[PDB]
């Protein structure tokens, strides 16, 4: 396809985010690379404004599904790569159960050989003593299924899934994700049949890094269609 070929090898990745959660302003820069052939992502994020005001796990989904591995028989359902190199807009509302919500708007596209994800995040109605602003979430991550449906109305896709973050007391903090993606260019894109992405993520720390940061290793494969 017009974008499939752009992901046959290792692609450098850059992530830039500006956020405001209940008035707490912060920025994050991330770098790494992705190898869609194997659905693999390796990235390191740094809070460039000091200490991150929310827990790192809560931003993982916000921080390039074009790196998902789509089985050859499912290639016609790969909206993400089809929108490249012009890219796509990714918007979400993430509802943290019994707490506030994040609204995000991002643009994912190529700048030369680098795949860039530029994001604006706004969080409101959070409890200053809740699990988010109170930093009560464990630094870990679970495997999830990301459900995708076409949206011919806007020539894009609708995505939904639930992330369950582990709370330090053994409980769980649900983060309900509502997502929409639309192409940036006026070119054609692939509208998919219903399917999902199987995702797994591991979080770690750089032992020599004194800045507030997160190291992420992720594997994602499309499934649901035979």
């Amino acid at each position: 396809s017009k974008g499939e070929e752009l992901f046959t090898g290792v692609v450098p990745i850059l992530v830039e985010l500006d956020g405001d959660v209940n008035g707490h302003k912060f920025s994050v820069s991330g770098e790494g690379e992705g190898d869609a052939t194997y659905g693999k992502l390796t990235l390191k994020f740094i809070c460039t404004t000091g200490k991150l005001p929310v827990p790192w796990p809560t931003l993982v989904t916000t921080f390039v599904q074009c790196f998902s591995r789509y089985p050859d028989h499912m290639k016609r359902h790969d909206f993400f790569k089809s929108a490249m190199p012009e890219g796509y807009v990714q918007e979400r509302t993430i509802f943290f159960k019994d707490d506030g919500n994040y609204k995000t708007r991002a643009e994912v596209k190529f700048e030369g050989d680098t795949l860039v994800n530029r994001i604006e995040l706004k969080g409101i109605d959070f409890k200053e003593d809740g699990n988010i602003l109170g930093h009560k979430l464990e630094y870990n991550y679970n495997s999830h299924n990301v459900y995708i449906m076409a949206d011919k109305q806007k020539n894009g896709i609708k995505v939904n899934f639930k992330i369950r973050h582990n709370i330090e007391d053994g409980s769980v903090q649900l983060a309900d994700h509502y997502q929409q993606n639309t192409p940036i260019g006026d070119g054609p894109v692939l509208l998919p049949d219903n399917h999902y992405l199987s995702t797994q993520s591991a979080l770690s720390k750089d032992p020599n890094e004194k800045r507030d940061h997160m190291v992420l290793l992720e594997f994602v494969t499309a499934a649901g269609i035979t």
